């Protein structure tokens, strides 16, 4: 990789060629984008980070992480972000939906699970898959999966001149981590895994624990808001779910679930039911966003929807010109090859029955007896990984950071990953998804000590 300056730091940029298919070593080729912020002091190596998703840009994440990086880390490490194969600035980039395709889905309330509703959703799904194949070809899609990003990560390690990898992964970046740990355990100098994915989980039970996580975060958000003057969910947090629904339900036509009655916004779209749910979910990733959820709900009281719409736009990555980045398309293409899809209708139907009970804030109306299959049930290329316990006996001690009321990656999944990896579990008491290098000096101190001196937190460490 030959480096060159960028388009906000002392940043350098470059690309790295990797083979699309590691079994056809000089067939089709992909170019991974990389960003590098040079160390200011005595350089141990490169700190490579990944923000998760999947589909989220590691380059953009390095730019954010740069501002909140502790001084000692910035001294001792080159901070490095990369865009995984198929993501953001990497070529070729996964593209399925036009900007108009995405807007058209988001205008639908998406709550009709009658047989006609399910059939409509599954038709939309088939057309999406068709568009992915038409724009990407089956070969590239076959190989965007995590098992191949781990291989790219080793090529990135070498390209950067590091003997052993120093790695921080958030969320899905955790799955990149444990996959790299299994294929290249002798190249791991150090590894922090914040907001963990347990690679051994059943797909459906993990989704239901995730639904429970968001419902618990909602409960926490509502209890907090209940102490505050003018709470749009009312002063009784046991009635918050009902009050929430009195606010979002009218966004759907009560006699015909397929008809949206969007809340008025200054934007021409207005706020559909589905965007109201998505904006709420976005807000529950962090208490930093609870003020916005409160504003957006206050707006709904007046039949207005601007803040919830901007919250959903943040989640979907739609900028102010109506253009989407590719994170949405990429997320799906990657998830669909990372494990066997659930194709059994009865399991999907029963998952829906339970989720309505576990997370009623997310659920509209009553169980109908039907539910749609996920996009992955229709994917034309097969899974290139499968659930299993992480086994990497020779691996250096690692740190798994896990937040007690993390909605997206529940506490217990971090515990289980730490067990499998036989590394240290660092606990953060809070209701947010991830926490490393995001303000908290106690967490950042443990992580700094581990990154430089190799020192792990003691058993039962809390922050």
């Amino acid at each position: 990789v030959e480096w060159t300056p960028c388009r906000p730091g002392g940043a350098l940029c470059g690309k790295l060629a990797v083979p699309v298919d590691y079994d056809r070593p000089d067939g089709d080729v992909a170019a991974l984008a990389l960003i590098r912020f040079p160390a200011t002091g005595d350089k141990i190596g490169s700190l490579v980070i990944n923000p998760g998703g999947p589909g989220e840009s590691g380059i953009e994440a390095a730019l954010g992480v740069f501002q909140t990086l502790p001084k000692r880390v910035h001294e001792r490490f080159d901070l490095v972000g990369f865009d995984p194969r198929g993501v953001a600035s990497s070529r070729p980039a996964i593209w399925c939906n036009s900007d108009a395709d995405n807007d058209r889905l988001r205008a639908e309330p998406q709550v009709d699970y009658s047989r006609e509703g399910v059939a409509h959703i599954e038709n939309e799904t088939k057309q999406f898959v068709g568009r992915c194949v038409d724009k990407m070809g089956k070969n590239f899609l076959a190989h965007v999966g995590t098992v191949n990003v781990a291989k790219d990560l080793d090529a990135i390690r070498a390209a950067l001149g590091d003997d052993k990898l120093t790695y921080l992964g958030y969320s899905y970046g955790t799955r990149i981590g444990s996959a790299y740990a299994e294929e290249f355990p002798q190249r791991v100098r150090a590894m922090i895994l914040d907001g963990a994915v347990d690679p051994n989980a059943d797909p459906i039970e993990a989704e239901l624990r995730q639904a429970k996580g968001f419902q618990d975060a909602f409960n926490n958000y509502a209890a907090d808001c209940a102490k505050n003057a003018g709470c749009p969910l009312g002063a009784d947090p046991a009635k918050a779910v009902e009050v929430y629904h009195s606010l979002v339900d009218p966004l759907v036509d009560p006699d015909n679930p397929r008809i949206s009655r969007p809340a008025r916004t200054k934007d021409p779209r207005g706020l559909s039911y589905s965007d109201a749910i998505v904006g709420t979910i976005m807000a529950l990733y962090s208490p930093n966003l609870w003020q916005h959820l409160t504003d957006g709900l206050s707006e709904l009281v007046d039949n207005r929807g601007d803040t919830l719409l901007a919250l959903a736009d943040m989640y979907m990555r739609r900028d102010s010109h109506g253009r989407y980045n590719n994170s949405g398309d990429a997320r799906v293409a990657i998830n669909c090859v990372d494990q066997p899809p659930v194709t059994d209708r009865d399991k999907v139907i029963d998952e829906d029955r339970r989720a309505r009970e576990i997370a009623p804030f997310m659920s509209y109306g009553k169980f109908t007896g039907d539910a749609p299959l996920g996009t992955c049930a229709f994917w034309p290329v097969p899974p290139t990984s499968q659930p299993h316990a992480v086994s990497a006996p020779g691996l250096v001690p690692t740190v798994v950071v896990s937040t007690t009321h993390d909605p997206a990656a529940p506490y217990k999944a971090g515990v289980d990953l730490a067990n499998q990896l036989r590394g240290s579990l660092l606990t953060f008491d809070g209701t947010q998804h991830t926490v490393v290098f995001q303000g908290d000096s106690c967490i950042d101190e443990y992580v700094t000590a581990y990154l430089i001196g190799g020192t792990t937190p003691p058993s039962g460490a809390k922050c």
